[PDB]
């Protein structure tokens, strides 16, 4: 949406005027005129949005070029910014900088010419929104949206198919056979396969089960390395060996554990099936492979009897439609006729039903809205076979999105098709792109989380993973939606442009690269960098892939020189040996995601960049000394990393009344314990997620800075993580008193701490703690005797525990909702008083005593006894990794 | 041919028995058996070759499988060799190393099985040996072949096309037009193009001429950088510059220099011409482009008036065939009819005639052979349009070719098609693969050179550049011959397999890679080495790329582990930052060519590989401190490098009477002057080409080490090179007396020497020195006055000198034949006395004073009159750089 570009430019310009007079001292007047012009123009574009846009070209034509002048203004302004910073770099003390001052005055001439263009647009019409103001549509206030829990998990109308498939199971023993699930895109084949994968009979029958995603772009070795990843924790040996050895190892592993089931998802071509088939052992067992394909021919090749997936019936369609649109609540009678007509117009395609349900929830719940929806659906679903029917339906749903949401939804298409998107990264990207601007009380990250939740509610986005707490973790757009938004962003809005090379094609030339605004590459990135391409007007660079790629020491400086006006640099997949000096002249940089293996120091020159918000660094080093003055990059909102970052010692300038208090800071992922000192904590009042990695005993020790005591200061802290790297137990560690911890702390993690279970009472005292995950022998002992305290705790996560005996009362864990038991060989059995608690529903048993599993059956049995009685306690489901237990 | 494999196995086994008994001590008996049976198999194969194996099916089978046992015996014996050396590495001092001695003895059980399998078959060979020997053919001795000096430079019946083309040019001035050239493959279009590109009228009209090859698989940036390299020295900067901006610079450079002609060679597809035409400015000047293509459609697109090439007429065919077959000599009358009939049967295709001439040369000069050839060609040329007729003709020529030479043509195909093969590299490959076996007294390299000259004489291999002295420098296979050689070597004899991948295709799997003998990769290789491949029966790896590809720091150890039985490792085009341990365990290594940029120290462990002949290192460093005890690698025959290497100080073992005197050694290309010491020269008695790089002063200084004196010891030296890197003229340098230089010295080169033109008398005193090349101010001064001495000098080459006055008499340069005056911008004129030298044939004057060029034309006119005066004077040719002179 044009408003997004105009607003971003406006915000940048006001920030530039406020923060730095010198940068804009030269052209302050034209800049301010541009700022006022942009404000009024944004008002104009809003008025235009009020009237039908997709219908009238003339309103669109008036809109057209407002952006181009804005884009030119944005460009010219950025060019000026970099030029003036380069002037500073020269450090010329001359009053009249005879060299390059004329050039910067000519840049000021470009700025003035852009001012004249915007003035010309205002001249063509004093506003141009007279006709627009004449007609106003869709007048209404803004209401709230609700965070979604897992809803309508049950699949409407596909249970019979689940039973049919589960009947194909054990059709013939001692054999490997493939079951082809054939259906049109979005018909629910993947959902049906997922259902079959979670079915209790399937889980009980086959000891080992695997989920495998065979995209259209699968990569055999990557596919095999994943399958090997599940079975064995350490994969160092298998990395170095050939794909055929990988297949042989997979075959051995599958043969080890009795019988097995594997689901190959979205097998596009028969050849891929053939190539992948070699991994699975034909070990004379009743093993089965579930295959989800959209092509009939490939399904027939896999097996002459393909299980055709059937359409939903009208009753099923209406049930699904009302469930989706109204969630738990049922449909009001007055809307039932309209909803039934809409569902009957879906012909039984679940995706159509879900998309129209999203459209309905977006529009409202009035009879007129439903009548309009029914009319539009009838209009846009005359035909049946054409896949463009779903595109038209998606268009219908999309047009009703809020403008800011539309920009995020499109910016989702940019991530590779079929690639699961980290939610946190996606949020931080939007904040960098300026899509999301501070509104109301919610902080930007919170607003972005709300945006993603709304999109999930609309059914636009799918959730692939959910954290323990239930929050979304990884999102992937559906393929049809991904294609629709890809086309939209690439053509209609030119939000981003993607270079994907066919074999015969070649990289677009410099002239074409000049037009693109944002760049996303998923083909070979290295071949692109070999071309030495140059674009002055690419501000966003994105490359997402599974395989990590090195940067040849000759191609390193390609990026900063190729693009000098970068904001978003997402090169996480690209491994960098070092950084050229040209990187330290990307002043318009907001986001930096890069991976390195040798980088040990973050250099000082990184400090000079000022607009950066996020920083993500993957390095194999066990230490990452940060020498850049983070205390000066005021906009800094995150410093992510996985090493033991050692923050620089804060030092207030001897002759400054500026306090280096970065009020914007939110995260410090894995800073080193030595840095957990009073000053750094004092400098980050609003910190909201801390984590440490290194010698935790330094925190706990008195001699060092009493770091765990200093942690009391972060009044707002809500996520703590202690990681102990020392593989040597030099002594025992005793936590501090419960009052030292930040009051709001809601999520805590302990890894390799080896704490004494007598301290668990300390964590019990915490009032708000809601997610306690201790892993890698976080707490070491043999007898745990819970002493209550965890009033608010909702989930408990134990892994690699050497605990022999645990004793609990129903009062000890009142709110607990889910329990995870991993590598708990020592523990004999799980206290029954935990079975008493109603909240506790789901628990996972892995690598634990079979007696513990029988007592877990007893726990589920008490919950099932409540079920049989009808007494109301939250329903209970059991997961045990080894079925034998 | 099978004899080649058997002979190589026999030689390697004999060498293993002689040198190292411990490696063979385990299976000495099976080794000696194998040796005997292999000798008998070699004799049997020779006898079968005497007969026509193809004629009889029984024979085909009898020859078949003798090779398989030999290949099987090689694999087992090599595996034992490496395993036993690994045992030595273990250093298990136990009398019975029962653990893992039974593994190496498992390999030994394979060995013994093989020995028994050979004794079988030897028995099967015993039967029928008499039946084979009952028949024989082609009973004749071997005669001498002679060196291939340039001949038949003129092109038969093609001056009509040349004049037509030169007429087509200059049609429309102030405009840029491209003239198509069309015709079937091998029709001579490139020959005509090169003829035109050298015609004096062309060399007079257009100042700027450029010749460019456009393969089937060209790469635009590569050729643009090369085109720029013509006008300016360096290309490394533009390596950081985009293809389109490269094109802009090319256009500027080319437009600055008056008019221009450019020849694009072998254009295949329209898209390529479209993409490439950009660099040429249509700057409103009379400029032309000459493109050669085999397709009519591309030619028509480039211009509606393509120039069809004409077939050679029967008289033209006969004259060409006679010139090729009989060289300068005329045809004997008795063979005239057969020759005319054969030429008539070639239908005027120059390539067919050329290959037929090669075949006739191979057969001999008897009427029976000519009648047989006439019959055969009549047989194989009933059709005209079928391209396979030329394939049949080359097969006919090939059949008569000695198997040593036959092993080439097929190994020649390994180099990427269209690649310019460095002759020296090709010969050292030959030697390393073992295709050239000791037969007589000529040094191996000499035998290779004669093989290559014979290949050229039969016309199978076309030469591209000759060194100054005329010895070949760079050759290639013709396209038709290349496809014929590639198909044949891959299918019939399985000499090697190319891995190059097509679209929607995959790298062959480990099963396929188990049946390969040699790997040639000419396309993406980093992709191949990211597959983590594996093969045990691959002995050779060839990668003749275009760009220098780095090796990712994580993907380095793929080659040593992918192939542990390597001999030839030609990875010159792959930049390695370091070497893995698994590389040092490679023991079957003869040839090792590789590049680098940061490698400063050759590792010590690299000196353990006992079996290496060649070594090539294109390290960018200025210094390459060698620490491998080259003195210990008894088969070392070359140590090529480009930086200034520092050979380890020799130390005769304290307790061994074994002298570390290498007598195979031939070259120490670029050792450091510090390492031109007495001992380093005692240890290389048969050294035959030495070069130095560094501060030449330390040599010419007698206080440090009388090093240019020590050069006196190398009684056989025949190529010296003194390269000075010190850019600071600290002092003047004085050559030692002429009696110090080795007597046979036939080539000398001096760069940055800054010697006083007075010393030139010393170089005059040398009696055999035949080619003197002084580049980048070899001698410093302004007045040179010849005093004689250069009795045998044949080529004089001066580049980048400040010589002003040159004075000489005709008696100072009696034998001179070639004179090159490059970048002599201060010289005034050249002594006209040179006009009197009979041998003086060719002189080239580049970028020099116009007065010198006037004197050059005076010399040219004088020699014209001399030849006109009835004297049997050889033809003279004058090359002057700028057309105005
Ligand atoms: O053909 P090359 O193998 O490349 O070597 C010859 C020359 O030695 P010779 O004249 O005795 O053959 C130099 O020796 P090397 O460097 O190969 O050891 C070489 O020097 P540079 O490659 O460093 O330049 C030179 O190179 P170039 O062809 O570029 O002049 C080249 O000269 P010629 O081929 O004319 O003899
Ligand atoms: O398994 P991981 O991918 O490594 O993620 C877990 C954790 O997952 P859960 O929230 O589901 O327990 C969080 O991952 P995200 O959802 O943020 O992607 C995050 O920890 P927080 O919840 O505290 O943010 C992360 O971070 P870290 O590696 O710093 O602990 C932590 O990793 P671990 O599994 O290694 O603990
Ligand atoms: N019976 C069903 N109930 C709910 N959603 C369904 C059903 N069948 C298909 N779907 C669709 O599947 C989505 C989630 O599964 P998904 O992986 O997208 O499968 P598919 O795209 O094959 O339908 C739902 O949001 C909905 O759009
Ligand atoms: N009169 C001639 N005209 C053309 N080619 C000739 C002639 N005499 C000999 N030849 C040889 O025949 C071949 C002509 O085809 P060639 O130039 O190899 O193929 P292409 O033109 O496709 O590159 C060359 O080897 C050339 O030297």
């Amino acid at each position: 949406m044009a408003n997004v570009a105009v607003e971003f430019l406006v915000e940048n310009l006001m920030q530039l005027l406020r923060d730095n007079v010198e940068l804009i001292s030269g052209v302050k007047e034209a800049a301010e005129s541009l700022l006022q012009d942009l404000n009024d123009f944004n008002a104009f574009l809003k008025q235009a949005a009020k009237c039908h846009i997709n219908e009238n070209e003339v309103l669109r034509e008036l809109v057209k070029k407002i952006r181009t002048v804005v884009n030119s203004a944005e460009d010219a302004i950025d060019k000026f910014v970099i030029e003036a910073k380069l002037h500073k770099d020269k450090g010329v003390t001359r009053v009249l900088d005879l060299p390059h001052y004329k050039r910067v005055k000519e840049v000021a001439g470009e700025i003035k010419a852009i001012r004249n263009k915007v003035r010309e647009i205002r001249q063509t019409d004093a506003i141009g929104l007279q006709a627009l103001q004449d007609d106003d549509l869709s007048a209404r206030g803004s209401e709230e949206r609700k965070p979604p829990v897992v809803e309508e998990d049950d699949v409407v109308g596909f249970d019979e198919e689940a039973d049919i498939v589960i009947n194909r199971l054990l059709g013939e023993s001692n054999h490997l056979e493939v079951v082809p699930v054939v259906g049109m895109p979005g018909l629910g084949k993947t959902t049906l396969a997922n259902k079959i994968y979670k079915h209790p009979k399937i889980g009980y029958e086959f000891f080992t089960r695997i989920w495998v995603y065979v995209s259209q772009s699968y990569r055999r070795r990557e596919l095999f390395l994943n399958i090997i990843s599940k079975f064995t924790r350490n994969t160092k040996q298998y990395h170095g060996m050939c794909e055929e050895d990988l297949a042989d190892e997979i075959q051995e592993f599958l043969g080890k554990g009795g019988k097995y089931l594997v689901v190959l998802d979205d097998v596009w071509s028969d050849e891929a099936w053939e190539r992948i088939k070699i991994a699975f052992p034909n070990n004379n067992k009743p093993n089965r492979v579930l295959l989800t394909t959209r092509d009939s021919k490939v399904a027939k090749q896999c097996n002459p009897i393909p299980h055709d997936l059937k359409f939903l019936t009208e009753d099923e369609s209406w049930i699904l439609l009302e469930k989706k649109v109204f969630h738990k609540d049922k449909c009001p009678p007055e809307l039932v006729l309209s909803g039934k007509s809409i569902a009957k117009k879906c012909k039984g395609l679940p995706l159509a039903i879900v998309v129209i349900a999203g459209a309905l929830i977006g529009k409202g719940k009035t009879p007129r809205e439903w009548k309009q929806v029914d009319d539009s659906v009838s209009e846009h679903l005359i035909n049946r076979d054409h896949p463009e029917n779903c595109n038209k339906l998606v268009q219908m749903s999309y047009d009703r999105l809020p403008y800011d949401l539309k920009a995020c939804f499109l910016y989702c298409s940019a991530f590779p098709g079929g690639f699961q998107i980290p939610a946190w990264k996606l949020i931080r990207l939007w904040i960098a792109e300026g899509f999301i601007q501070y509104k109301g009380h919610l902080s930007l990250e919170c607003k972005g989380e709300d945006n993603l939740n709304d999109l999930i509610n609309r059914n636009l986005v799918m959730v692939m993973e959910r954290t323990s707490d239930g929050q979304i973790k990884t999102c992937r757009l559906h393929d049809m939606l991904h294609e629709f938004c890809r086309q939209e962003a690439m053509k209609e809005e030119n939000l981003f442009q993607e270079i994907k090379l066919g074999s015969e094609q070649y990289f677009p030339g410099k002239r074409e690269l000049s037009t693109y605004r944002r760049l996303c590459i998923h083909s070979s990135v290295l071949d692109f960098f070999s071309t030495k391409p140059s674009a002055e007007h690419v501000r966003s660079f994105l490359s997402f892939s599974s395989k990590k790629i090195e940067m040849p020491s000759a191609d390193i400086p390609t990026i900063p020189k190729g693009f000098p006006l970068l904001r978003v640099l997402d090169v996480e997949s690209i491994n960098f040996s070092r950084f050229s000096r040209e990187f330290y002249q990307l002043y318009h940089l907001r986001y930096v995601a890069f991976s390195s293996d040798s980088i040990k120091i973050l250099p000082k020159l990184m400090g000079e960049l000022w607009n950066i918000q996020t920083i993500i660094i993957n390095t194999q080093q066990r230490t990452l000394d940060i020498q850049a003055n983070i205390w000066n990059m005021e906009r800094l909102r995150h410093l992510h990393t996985n090493s033991s970052a050692k923050l620089p010692v804060p030092v207030a300038p001897k002759n400054s009344k500026v306090t280096l208090v970065n009020q914007s800071l939110q995260t410090l992922s894995t800073i080193a314990p030595e840095s957990c000192t009073e000053e750094v904590f004092a400098r980050t009042p609003n910190l909201k997620k801390l984590g440490i990695r290194g010698k935790i005993s330094v925190l706990l020790d008195n001699k060092s800075a009493a770091s765990l005591k200093n942690v009391k200061r972060l009044e707002y802290l809500e996520n703590l993580k202690l990681i102990n790297d020392s593989s040597i137990q030099t002594s025992k560690l005793r936590l501090p008193p419960a009052y030292i911890f930040p009051t709001k702390l809601r999520k805590l993690t302990l890894l390799d701490t080896w704490l004494e279970w007598k301290d668990m009472s300390i964590l019990g005292q915490l009032e708000h703690l809601e997610v306690l995950k201790m892993k890698e022998n976080g707490f070491s002992g043999e007898s745990w005797e819970s002493t209550g305290g965890f009033c608010s705790l909702l989930v408990l996560w134990i892994e690699r525990t050497n605990l022999v005996s645990w004793k609990a009362s129903a009062d000890d864990f009142p709110r607990l909702k889910h329990l995870v038991l991993i590598c708990c060989d020592n523990l004999k059995e799980v206290p029954i008083a935990l079975a008493d608690i109603r909240s506790f529903q789901v628990m996972m048993l892995q690598n634990s005593t079979k007696t513990a599993a029988i007592s877990a059956r007893q726990i589920q049995a008490k919950k099932d006894n409540q079920t049989q009685q009808g007494t109301k306690n939250i329903a209970f489901k059991l997961s045990i990794f080894p079925p034998d237990l």
